[PDB]
């Protein structure tokens, strides 16, 4: 559940830092990756469940009947009954409009309509609108509530179990049934310019999605439109028409396992944007501050070194202190999952959080009493230590969804 | 390995929040200079002696009104309303006596009082008494709770944020703080080793106190005991015998200004902080409250935004039977092995110390169980919202 961006190779070719040029913050953006080509497409991503999208009304219909019985003689025998009937769509529409405008009034029983030697009755068709909220299957695109026939419905005039009432969505806009709000989003595809385009050789980026492995990306239809679910369980829209390397992009992806679910794009949340922005400025300024320590010829701590590390995958540089000397090394950072901020063995899972653990770094340098690695990785008696800030959780994987999944109150 | 600030008790006395007070705690701490020498001295504090909870009663007054409308003709139109009003002291006294004796019964709605060509109504003055506990000022013994106007009260009758409710303490003795046996507390002092130690070069901290700037810390006698008063209004004992850097510590600090009051409320201070972490934390808290007011669904992470991230007197939050609930507590420094734990344990004394249970009362939270400030008890372990960690001595060397 804990991920880091770390140099792929367990050993790097180190050289002493001389020119002192600052790459803050460290990322693949600074370095031109030759074989890489990028292409973007307009997309859409779910940013949260808005329950009002499934607000409804129970349209009840019942004839109120005043019956006058006048036989041979005797008093005027008047009875009052009520007969539940199923409303037409027109009845429900008119009565709902009346309800919204505040016109709908329960007028009660009809006035007595009497004759002689004949029992005739007069009736008032009474509609009662009881606001009822129902759920939504975003995946199958229909309403869902126990009151429905079959426990579900996909119309604008749904039939309930009770003969008297039906259900009308408060929004009858003839579009997709969805309990989810979206936002437009440019999604960018990165792939090897030379090789043939394929799901495994694609990486997705967006303002909300950091280096998302197409190889662990599957196809899924959400809220009535085609898209792809990323390895972190988040989803962006993608139509069959969109081409990448002059080929249909969508069919490159395996359909998602039946019953696959999709989460709201966490990074679009305001709390998340605040945290992100503050972290951005802090990463930058802490990097610059470390390089200021270097400039002032001050000694460097492992933490200071870690402020130079790349926090995202990409071609970059790593830094360490070999024999009291600041050294850099070219490398390609990749995403790895580690077992904790402090580890027993210098291993990590390289393909997925449930993948196989492999040696991630083995080239340790004499750093005082202990050994040090790239970007202030510590080899100590208490184990192997990463600085907590290099570690991420609950963003690039679905391992901690329980923590960020929102639930209503009361 | 990861320092956090967590309620010192494995269980707390939870109350609902429908009041909407919008309390946000002061944010986390920032980096300190890594080359700092640390020397700790033994001290003491009422924190631990003084009770943390105080039982009382909300006295709510409401007029139950049955209204009869009889105009020109037509049926008898009867309506039923309820008007919240502020109770008198007499109303509260009588109703509280009735409550204690078990006499107090809600009279429901008054019987219909009808006339003709005149809409007249009959009303019942229903006073309701509800047991309701509040926090306590550790140093003054005052009552501390968001319910109170100004957050605190020390009177026999207490005004609340509810204009119709009045809080009444069950025991109006307020104890005797000074007489108590003050809890022993270790106070850590950080200073520049390569300088002559001075007030302006000192940072205090303890399991109870986030970083306190010595430059704003003054000598102040409290309950007859010599001591020092942190900028947050709290106080710890310190006599002249205590040496730091082979030198008298206490005389390094000026006397407290005329009539300095040592307090311990929820706040303890008006313009926005300029500290980036504090601004962030504040913004996140407020974001969660925005969610609450908009009646939007809440994640455990959102909940965590409401928590204090530094040691100090504060509130913890949780969700009990779908009700957003809060409790008074003290946040204390602890150390946690990581965000996901096999046992709900943490280190209370030192990162090199031992683990102990830190949370016990779990509330059903769907298929999971939730604790304070978003702490989840799940099949896959005990999961802390990563916010609570926020920002090891091996990492800071050479
Ligand atoms: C939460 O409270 C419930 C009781 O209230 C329930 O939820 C309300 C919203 C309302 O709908 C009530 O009608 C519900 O019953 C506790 O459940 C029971 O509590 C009573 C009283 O203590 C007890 O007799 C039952 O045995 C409880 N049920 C069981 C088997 O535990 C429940 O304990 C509370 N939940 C937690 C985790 O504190
Ligand atoms: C709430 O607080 C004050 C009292 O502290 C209220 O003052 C009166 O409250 C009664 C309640 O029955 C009202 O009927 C009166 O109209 C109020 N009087 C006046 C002129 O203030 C007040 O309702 C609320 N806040 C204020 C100060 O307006």
């Amino acid at each position: 559940y804990l991920s880091i961006a770390f140099p792929e190779n367990t050993k790097l070719d180190w050289k002493p830092v001389t020119k002192n040029t600052r790459y803050c913050p460290m990322g693949g953006e600074w370095f031109l990756e030759p074989g890489l080509q990028e292409e973007s497409f307009l997309s859409s991503t779910p940013i949260g469940a808005t329950p009002s999208k499934s607000d409804g009304f129970l349209c009840h219909a019942a004839k109120w009947v005043t019956t006058c019985d006048f036989r041979w003689y005797g008093p005027k025998y008047i009875t009052h009954s009520i007969h539940n009937i199923k409303p037409t769509r027109s009845d429900c529409d008119t009565a709902l409009a009346s309800y919204k405008s505040g016109t709908l009034v329960s007028l009660g029983f009809p006035p007595e309509s009497c004759g002689y030697a004949s029992v005739t009755d007069s009736e008032f068709l009474v509609i009662m609108i009881t606001p009822h909220h129902v759920g939504v299957d975003d995946y199958r695109g229909h309403w869902v509530d126990p009151l429905f026939v079959g426990g579900e419905c996909d119309q604008s005039y749904c039939d309930t179990i009770h003969n008297s009432s039906v259900w009308i969505p408060a929004d009858q806009t003839k579009k997709n049934i969805c309990g989810q709000s979206f936002t437009p989003l440019t999604v960018t595809v990165a792939y090897d310019k030379t090789k043939e385009i394929a799901a495994g050789g694609i990486v997705f980026k967006s303002k909300y999605h950091s280096h998302m492995e197409g190889a662990r990306t599957c196809r899924l239809s959400y809220c009535g439109r085609n898209g792809i679910k990323f390895p972190n369980g988040e989803w962006v829209s993608l139509d069959v028409k969109t081409r990448i390397q002059e080929k249909h992009l969508l069919p490159l992806f395996k359909e998602c396992p039946a019953g696959t679910e999709v989460r709201s794009t966490l990074q679009s949340d305001g709390a998340q944007v605040l945290t992100s922005e503050i972290q951005r400025i802090l990463d930058y300024s802490l990097c610059q501050n470390t390089w200021d320590k270097v400039e002032r010829k001050e000694p460097l701590s492992p933490l200071d070194l870690s402020y130079l590390a790349s926090k995202s995958p990409g071609k970059g540089l790593a830094y360490t202190v070999i024999n009291g000397t600041l050294s850099f090394a070219h490398t390609r950072y990749v995403r790895m999952w580690i077992d904790g901020p402090v580890l027993k063995e210098p291993k990590g899972k390289r393909e997925s959080p449930s993948g196989i653990s492999s040696d991630i770094w083995t080239q340790w340098f004499k750093y005082g009493d202990m050994e040090i690695g790239p970007n202030g990785l510590l080899k100590t008696a208490g184990g192997y230590k990463f600085p907590w800030h290099l570690i991420g959780m609950g963003i690039v994987d679905n391992e901690l969804h329980e923590l960020s999944e929102a639930n209503p109150l009361d």
